[PDB]
DNA sequence: GGTACTCATCA
DNA sequence: TGATGAGTACCAT
């Protein structure tokens, strides 16, 4: 129902079937993704919008041009000014048409001047693709430069979205959508390159969210022993309090058995040598239905949830590198806990993470759920369950959300017994730095009794639009 | 139907 | 570094 929702599921969709072209091998996959969500009619807003799109905040952070054309945000892949068509006349019979609805300034145009709450911006045409990438004719009031014009005469604004560099691993730019603003005026003159270019001056409208640029509090240096490959800073800044997470807590790296639980016989594996790459001949690829459910992007992303995802093992030929281990490998991220207001300890990350990443695997003490406070999460994919009450790694540190950006999905690996498999957190949706990490922890309501007589209600704090207001 | 256009993306 | 990329927008040589 929710915009803010719809907006979430419509990029989901739009990154699996990016994946999907990337295991395809396509060439553009990005582009072939929005294809295919083209043909599934799986646009969110298929024609054009004056304005705010619902479930868009104004600094909204798309993670490709491609991702604006599956929203509908902004519909060409490549072209700098997104307009309404001579097709849109009638519903805007008291416009002139063509009209513009979303500018992309990402540095391509050597007249562009930004100036934050105000820019001037270069029309469209004559623009070389290929060499110095310098303008080389002269431009016209047409197309585009006419949509911006008319603009201007109908004081109807348009979206901005400004292309930023990233110095991250996995993401090489991302796009922010900066708000509304006014095409103030326009005019022709000669640009840098000596042919004419038309300029229009842009004043960013009030009433919207501010333009923004762009250890204190720390109470412990590293979480981890020295045991993750990136460190986790924790830090307080809510109160003073010294305290750091791990007091009284031990962290491990790996799943600690309890004598009564049972060690079920190890996986067969697969005979590949190095790495599995031949979905024909590796056994375990055979396991998950004849393809990998990983692809070799960003040292591996999963591509969509699975009741269960078959990873290769102990018995297998393969290393350490098989995109078949992409839940085996070593944090990818910079993380860091930190104090919540309302929620204790809470997980975030310095850096993108992208959509289908794994995040953790949950550690803790494998235990009979007939033998067992609040850090245990159930294997149901129930008779066992992690219990990272007194050890575990980082993953107990991360609290629920009704509208979550991780998912669980279970691996198995060592064995097959799935009673006992792996619990790991993904990446449902492309994550932005300083984002609260959080997944669904599904309980249902009421399903708490406390010692006595009286059903057990806990209040949520996700903060989310649709909160429904209890972990249970 | 025919096609000129185009502010990305890939190591 | 530049070759490709595809959904138009508008005319229908
Ligand atoms: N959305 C939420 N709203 C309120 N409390 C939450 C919450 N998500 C997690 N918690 C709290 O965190 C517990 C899960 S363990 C998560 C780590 C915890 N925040 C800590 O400080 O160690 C829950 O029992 C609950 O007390
Ligand atoms: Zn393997
Ligand atoms: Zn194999
Ligand atoms: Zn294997
Ligand atoms: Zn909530």
């Amino acid at each position: 129902l929710e915009p803010h929702l719809k907006v979430t599921k419509c990029l989901r969709l739009f990154n699996k079937q990016y994946l999907l072209c990337v295991q395809a091998k396509l060439s553009r996959p990005d582009l072939k993704g929005v294809t295919e969500m083209i043909k599934a009619k799986a646009i969110l807003y298929p024609r054009k919008i004056i304005g705010d799109l619902p479930g868009i905040d104004v600094g909204h952070r798309f993670f490709s041009r491609a991702e604006m054309c599956a929203v509908g945000f902004h519909n060409h892949w490549l072209n700098g000014i997104d307009y309404m068509s001579m097709e849109y006349e009638k519903e805007y019979s008291n416009y002139k048409l063509p009209l513009a609805v979303s500018i992309v300034m990402s540095g391509q145009y050597e007249d562009d001047l930004d100036n934050a709450d105000t820019v001037t911006y270069t029309g469209q045409g004559g623009h070389n693709l290929t060499g110095n990438k310098r303008q080389i004719k002269d431009q016209l009031l047409e197309r585009g430069n006419l949509a911006l014009k008319h603009c201007c005469e109908y004081n109807v604004p348009v979206r901005v979205t400004r292309g930023h560099n990233c110095k991250s691993s996995y993401t090489k730019r991302v796009y922010t959508y900066d708000g509304l603003y006014k095409v103030e005026k326009f005019w022709a003159q000669k640009g840098v390159s000596g042919f004419t270019v038309y300029k229009y001056r842009l004043k960013r409208l009030e009433g919207q969210p501010e333009l923004t640029t762009d250890i204190e509090g720390l109470v412990c240096e590293d979480i981890s022993g020295g045991l993750e490959f990136k460190g986790i800073p924790a830090t307080n800044r809510v109160d003073d309090s010294p305290v750091s997470p791990t007091s009284g807590f031990t962290y491990i790296k790996s799943l600690i058995i309890e004598p009564n639980v049972i060690i079920p016989k190890s996986s067969t594996g697969c005979n590949c040598r190095g790495s599995c790459t031949d979905s024909k001949k590796c056994a375990c690829a055979k396991l998950n239905g004849g393809n990998f459910p990983y692809v070799d992007l960003n040292d591996g992303r999963l591509i969509e949830s699975r009741d269960v995802v078959f990873e290769c093992g102990p018995h297998c030929g393969c290393g350490p590198k098989c995109v078949n281990r992409t839940s085996q490998k070593r944090l990818r991220f910079n993380l860091e806990v930190f104090r919540s207001a309302k929620k204790g300890w809470a997980v975030r990350s310095w850096e993108y993470i992208p959509a289908g990443s794994p995040v953790c695997e949950y550690i803790g003490v494998v235990r009979r759920t007939a033998d067992v406070n609040e850090y245990i999460f159930e294997i149901d994919c129930p008779e066992f369950c992690i219990d990272a009450g007194s050890t575990g790694n980082f993953a107990r540190f991360i609290n629920h959300s009704c509208e979550p950006n991780l998912f669980v999905q279970c691996v198995l690996s060592s064995h097959q017994d799935i009673r006992l498999a792996r619990v790991v957190l993904f990446a449902a949706d492309n994550i932005s730095p300083m984002q609260e990490l959080t997944y669904d922890y599904g309980y249902a309501l009421d399903s708490v009794h406390g010692p006595d007589g009286k059903v057990k209600q806990l209040a949520c704090y996700c903060g989310a639009l649709n909160c429904r207001k209890r972990l249970y």
